[PDB]
């Protein structure tokens, strides 16, 4: 059974979630996946009107990401499947002109706080429509919505889901439904997402109940107001960006005339998804002893233009944590700041492998070697490598693609006999009996995670 319903059908999330499982997203492609919603939130920030919304942004689409089945099977289907990547979507909160309310106001700064306070949620002047588009422009991915509510206002789960939704509509391309008591693929397959996270949402008829549409009405009213709330100091200055970003234009990068969030706490803001005892990453706007920060782009900092994953973005410090890589970094940094790589005759790293100033080795297929040593790469800032808990001259492999391919290890004894570990899944395996090239890379010369990242060592390879 294969029929692809269309975009309107409620069985067409039954072919998203269906396609998606066909295709499961490893350790090193979520760990991917969440670098580049950060990065996309980050590069989003002109467009957002607050600190607490762009933090609420962020942190729900990566709790999604790590804790929500359906959410992987939704991202990996459109991956596999022409749709939009999860971190190609960048966030605006547009605000506009209610219409029935556009007989006074003629532009979005005219609108005082006066006169979305003592209002209600069908006449308040401004209003932000929630919508999947595409800068006309260029033709980048954009999710519009509201401002996000106070955490404890009983709001906030709900504009959860609904930036899940309108999320859904890109990496699956599924529409919605007009038909009474009917939700619809795209809403289906959010409340599925919402569910799984525990996020409580209210349930209605249809898409377009009309009771669902008065809601949601009172939701993005109170969320409005909850943030203006949030900036009671500087009112003048939240107005301003607001302003801007309504006129489609790039407001502040750094929120710099916000600064009311650091009196708040951490205690009412947005909190980073709940992450495995082996997991480096943190929040945007608050650092450890907490104390909150001014200085945003740090955190998805480039480490190197020659590190990046294939047709993505270079990775972030974090990335070679999250990967077991930082032995790597430091052995490939090592040689390529030091003597270079030289070029040795022997058709790849497997034909190798059977029969100061730091160097490389460069191989006949582009494949390459790197030196390793107990003194100067086993550090504390390379400790955390998985095949060092595991368990010395080494030379760690690199597939023709610059991906990681295996380590191995020896000692002052035997010279031979030693240890061995491969790249899998974003981490280091231990295989003991030394013969794994023919037991493991059975008739190829490619590493065991193709979503691995990239150790250009040369700068021809961008090209190829
Ligand atoms: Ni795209
Ligand atoms: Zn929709």
């Amino acid at each position: 059974n294969n029929d692809k319903p269309d975009a309107s059908d409620d069985k067409y999330a039954d072919y998203v979630v269906r396609l998606g499982s066909e295709h499961p997203l490893n350790h090193t492609q979520i760990i991917e996946l969440s670098s580049a919603v950060s990065r996309a939130v980050l590069l989003s920030y002109p467009n957002i009107i607050d600190r607490y919304t762009a933090a609420a942004t962020e942190y729900t689409v990566i709790d999604a990401l790590f804790h929500s089945p359906t959410f992987r099977h939704i991202v990996s289907f459109g991956l596999h499947n022409q749709q939009e990547n999860l971190g190609h979507i960048r966030y605006t909160n547009e605000y506009e002109i209610n219409n029935n309310r556009e007989d006074e106001f003629s532009l979005v700064s005219e609108v005082s706080y006066d006169d979305i306070k003592s209002s209600n949620a069908q006449q308040v002047p401004l209003v932000a429509f929630y919508e999947a588009r595409e800068d006309r422009a260029t033709g980048t991915p954009i999710v519009n919505m509201g401002v996000a509510p106070s955490l404890f206002s009983g709001r906030y789960s709900w504009w959860q889901e609904a930036l899940i939704h309108e999320i859904v509509h890109h990496v699956t391309g599924s529409s919605d439904t007009h038909e009474e008591n009917k939700q619809g693929p795209t809403e289906i397959l959010a409340q599925m997402v919402a569910a799984e996270l525990h996020w409580a949402i209210p349930t209605f008829k249809g898409y377009s109940d009309p009771a669902r549409v008065e809601a949601i009405q009172e939701r993005d009213f109170h969320s409005l107001l909850n943030m203006f709330q949030r900036h009671g100091s500087e009112l003048g200055f939240l107005f301003t960006r607001l302003a801007t970003i309504a006129k489609g234009k790039k407001a502040s990068p750094d929120f710099g005339t916000l600064t009311s969030f650091c009196s708040e706490g951490i205690s009412s803001f947005p909190k980073y998804p709940d992450h495995d005892d082996d997991f480096n990453g943190g929040g945007a706007f608050f650092l450890p002893s907490v104390e909150c920060t001014f200085d945003v782009l740090n955190r998805i900092e480039p480490v190197d233009d020659s590190i990046k994953f294939e047709g993505g973005n270079l990775l972030i410090k974090n990335d070679f944590k999250n990967l077991n890589l930082r032995v790597a970094q430091l052995s490939f940094l090592n040689a390529k700041k030091g003597s270079g790589f030289y070029r040795k005759n022997w058709d790849s790293w497997k034909s190798w492998y059977q029969a100061y100033s730091p160097y490389g080795i460069t191989f006949n297929d582009g494949s390459f070697s790197i030196g390793f040593s107990s003194r100067k790469h086993i550090n504390d800032n390379t400790k955390d490598d998985n095949f060092v808990k595991l368990n010395y001259a080494g030379q760690m492999f690199f597939d023709k693609n610059k991906r990681p391919v295996a380590l191995v290890i020896t000692e002052p004894l035997n010279a031979g006999a030693g240890w061995s570990y491969i790249y899998k899944d974003g981490k280091w395996h231990y295989e003991a009996q030394d013969d794994w090239d023919q037991r493991l890379f059975k008739d190829s010369t490619l590493s065991l995670d193709p979503h691995a990242p990239q150790f250009i060592n040369l700068e021809h390879h961008h090209h190829h």
